[PDB]
This record gives structure tokens, sequence and C-alpha cells, in this order.
């Protein structure tokens, strides 16, 4: 029943536009063969932190790219420094990777592949007000960068018209997906 | 107790849609001490909900899973029970640990009034995991009498967005958990 | 430890919205190590907020949780302690639940440098929910965390519940059942 994260109150971590521009938290606790996440973004700098209208595209990605063994690799958005075990870097979490049967990287009827089960989407809400929708999608195992053996990946986008400009500040998002181990 | 009951995580057609084994509808629960924590994802392969547009009607289907008193699943439910059973193909015998409480989810003055939204899950899924393509999901808890089921797990699944051009009725996975019987 | 927090199966009204025991909250907390799983439905019974339409006013409401240093519920809240208890003890209340509390590191409590902006987001997670459990009668839930001071409090959950669609036909305040998850204090 370990947790996997980026500690819970991170400096900037993450990129969205540049290095550092923005703090990922990301928790994972695994529950067996299901891992449980709760996962918030805060824009600090840059073209994201203040949206609006004007802005374009309203949407953007936040990659977790992982080798065989579960390490982050650097070619992640997320910065490695503090993604660990909660209380050394960590050697291994193939545990916490979504797993390759339940969400297949991309390659009869009977073998139609799914394309939504390897994507989790639903509303956050900016400053966590009820007039300030946004969306996240969570995508498993859907990157080839870096020749990453998993992947999460976290799309942040908008769509309501926002006249006055306001903070991508996301409520936090509750999810779950089943682990490789 | 950290065991999980799924229909394994790449299921063949294992479901009831509108015919049998039309749907491959990938689902694992696991058991978080007297909290289930769930993931459901529905892929519908053939017939009527294989491809929807606007002029498929009705808008909505029901899959249900009936349980015993043992938590075994009965045959009259939709999903097909070859493949469902404990991670680890010999059937299991008891899962009344992730059945949903009959107690907190009962089977159907202003204090004695009980509560209907309570034994309901409901939210937007998006077909294809594509924001401008939501549909439905309601998940209802012991709501069925059918069989003389003692427990039940119902997925209502749905959409009310025109779509023109047709797409697959392909779910993005839905996160949600429920009250355990023990 | 995998305990559970939970409101009782009493089935008394436990809740105060507008007054003493006017609803009954469904709430259980279950530890899963450093992260909580949660589950959460409100039935209003009686009162203002028991049978809703647009003609009512504010549409929305709180009911706090309020929590000592120890994790016990604190008096002020407006869930009745009477129902709220580890599920196994029936007349034994707990003494210690802190690994169930929000953490004040996650979620601090209200108080120049970008890198320093504090989140207004983070401590709050807001979802639709559904009265009746039906599709096309959606209201909202927004879940807070430690961004309460009454009564001095250690730690708090929050719950707003409300709604913003136009309802001429009324109808009960009676949520579907919502799944959430937060960061625990150890
Ligand atoms: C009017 O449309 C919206 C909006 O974008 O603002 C849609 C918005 O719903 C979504 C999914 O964006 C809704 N928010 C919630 C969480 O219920 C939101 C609220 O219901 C509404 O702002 C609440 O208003 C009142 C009277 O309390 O209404
Ligand atoms: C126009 O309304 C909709 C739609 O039917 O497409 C409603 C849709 O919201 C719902 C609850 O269906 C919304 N998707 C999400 C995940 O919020 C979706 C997104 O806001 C929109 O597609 C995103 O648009 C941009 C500019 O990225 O907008
Ligand atoms: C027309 O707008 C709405 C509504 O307010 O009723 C928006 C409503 O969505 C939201 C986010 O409120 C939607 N329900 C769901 C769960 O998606 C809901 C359903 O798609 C719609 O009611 C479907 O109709 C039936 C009965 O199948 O449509």
């Amino acid at each position: 029943t370990r947790t996997l994260w980026t500690t819970p109150d991170p400096s900037p971590n993450c990129k969205v536009e540049t290095a550092r521009d923005s703090k990922l938290t990301l928790a994972l606790t695994k529950c067996g063969s299901q891992i449980l996440a709760t996962v918030s973004l805060l824009v600090v700098t840059g073209k994201y932190a203040i949206i609006s209208d004007t802005v374009n595209p309203k949407q953007f990605s936040i990659k977790l790219l992982f080798n065989d063994k579960g390490v982050l690799l650097s070619d992640s958005n997320l910065d490695g420094t503090y993604w660990n075990y909660r209380s050394t870097p960590y050697k291994e979490a193939v545990g916490f990777m979504p797993s390759t049967t339940a969400y297949p990287k991309p390659t009869d009827p009977d073998k139609k592949v799914s394309q939504g089960k390897n994507k989790i989407v639903s509303n956050i809400y900016l400053g966590g007000e009820v007039y300030q929708p946004g969306f996240i999608v969570v995508k498993f195992n859907q990157e080839t960068d870096a020749n990453c053996a998993y992947s999460i990946t976290f799309d942040f986008g908008w769509g309501k018209v926002y006249k006055d400009p306001i903070p991508y500040d996301t409520s936090s998002f509750t999810f779950s997906y089943i682990a490789q181990e």
C-alpha cells in the first residue's frame, strides 16, 4: 500500500511551456491490482499561467514517460528530482505502471482495440469555482517518446469562454487504473 | 483484502448490450477494506450500438450484474460469467466482500424518507476519450429484482449529444467506489 | 491501517443543513495508506432544501466537518457526531483518527513570488452530482479540505452542495453518490 508522488507541496516541478513553469501535485497509491491517484496542477508562469478566450490552443500536454523498471525518464515534462516514494532515488516501480494488457501501446470485430479505455476524461474546475470548468484527459501508455515502456499523460484544457482572465489552477481530480503488476 | 475480482484486463467479447457477447466490458473491483475501488469501460463491438449516431434509438441501454447471496454471478446477468473471477480457471465460490452493502444500498414522515440518489453514481464518460464526444454512465447498486438476486450492480450507458457523423460506442474508463457488504 | 470511518447505519437524520436533523449525510472514508478513498451522498429530508426549484435561493449550502488535532469531530460540525465512528463498538467513540485527516501540507489552511503562489483549486474537488440519480437533474458538489477556521479546528472537510440548472417542477435534494480521494495527514 505504498505511495509514489511528487511530494504533497512541490516547488515548481513541471513543464507546460517552459521548464518548471508549473506545479504538478500527483500521488499514486497501490491498492493491489489498481492504482488510486489524485492530481492537481497550478501553472505559475508563462502563457498558461493566466488564461482567457484569446489563448490558443486551449489544451496542453504533460507527459510522464517510464522505462521498463517504471523509472521516470528525463524527457518527461515532470522533473524527477522529487518524484519518489513517500516517507535515495527509487530503483523500481513496475507495480505503479499502467498495465500494457489493459492499456496496450498503440499498434475481426472481436479484435477491435478500444480507443477509449486507455483514457479518463472529466471536468476539473479552475480555482475550484463551479462556474470555471476546464477538462482533464489522463492517457495510459499512449506515448512513444524516449522509447518509454510505460506512460501517463495529462492533457489539460478548457472550452468555456473566459473574457476576464483566470489562473489555470485546477481542482483536485481522483482516478484509478489497472496496474502492470 | 486488496484482492481483485474482474473480467480480466483484456477480455474477449463478454457482455450483452443488444445480443450476447456483442461488447467487451472491462470491469475491475479491488477491495480496500469495506470500500470497493472500481474501474469500468465498455467497447461495443457489433450490433446496433457498435456505431452510434443521432438516428439510433433508444439512446440508453442497461448491463446488469446479478449476484446470489454468495456474491456469485447469476447467468441472467448481461455479463458472461466464464472469465469473471479473482485475479490470479476454477469459478469462485464466494465474494460477499465485493458486494454492495444492502444496508448502505437497500433494495427498493420526513424522518423516515429513504434516499433514491444514494444507490446511484452518475457521470459523463467520453467516447473514444474525446472531450467533444460525451456520453453518460449510471452505476446502480442493488436496484435489480431479477432472478431473485441478493445483490446487483447495474451499468446504464447512453448519450444525449447529437452525433450526425457516427462514432463507435467506446467509452473512456470510469472510476467509482462503493460501500462493501462486509 | 485499512479501516473505515463512516456515518453509522442508524437510519435517523444525522446532519444539519438549515436546522438540526433535517438531512441524512452518507459518508465513508477508507484509508489506503497515504490516500483516503471516499464516497459521499446527501438526502435533505425537511426544510428549505428538501424540495428545490429555481425559486429557492441561495442555490448552495454548506456542510462542515470540523476536527480537533486527534481527528475527532467537533460539536460545531453540521454532522451530529452521534452518528460518526469507525466501522467495525456501537457505544465506544473513537479516540484518534489523524490518519484520516486531509494533509495540512497538501491542503494548507488559508492565510510575492509566482513560484510561491498558493493553489486555490488544489484543496477543492468539484463535480456534478445528480438528484435522484437522474441524468437530467444535475446539481453540484464542492468538497473542500482544511479551509475552515471555525471552532479552532485542526482539520476540516466541507461539502458545498448546490445546483445551477433551472428547475420548474420541484425535486428532492437527494444526491447520487460521489467518489473522491485526498492526501492523508499521515
Ligand atoms: C451554467 O453552466 C455551468 C457553468 O459553466 O457555469 C456548467 C457547469 O457544469 C459543467 C460540467 O461545466 C456547472 N458547474 C457545476 C460543477 O455544476 C455550472 C454551475 O451549475 C453554475 O455556475 C451554478 O450556479 C448557481 C446558481 O449556483 O453551470
Ligand atoms: C461544447 O460543449 C462540450 C461539447 O459538447 O463538446 C461539452 C463537454 O462537456 C460535457 C459535460 O459534455 C465539454 N467536454 C468536457 C470534457 O468538458 C466540451 C469541451 O468544453 C470542448 O470540446 C473543448 O473545446 C476546446 C476549445 O478545447 O464542450
Ligand atoms: C440537456 O442537457 C443535459 C441535461 O441537463 O439534461 C446536461 C447533462 O449533463 C450535465 C453535465 O449536466 C446530461 N447528463 C449527463 C449525465 O450527461 C443530460 C443528458 O445527456 C440528457 O438528459 C440525456 O437525456 C436522456 C434521458 O437520455 O443532458
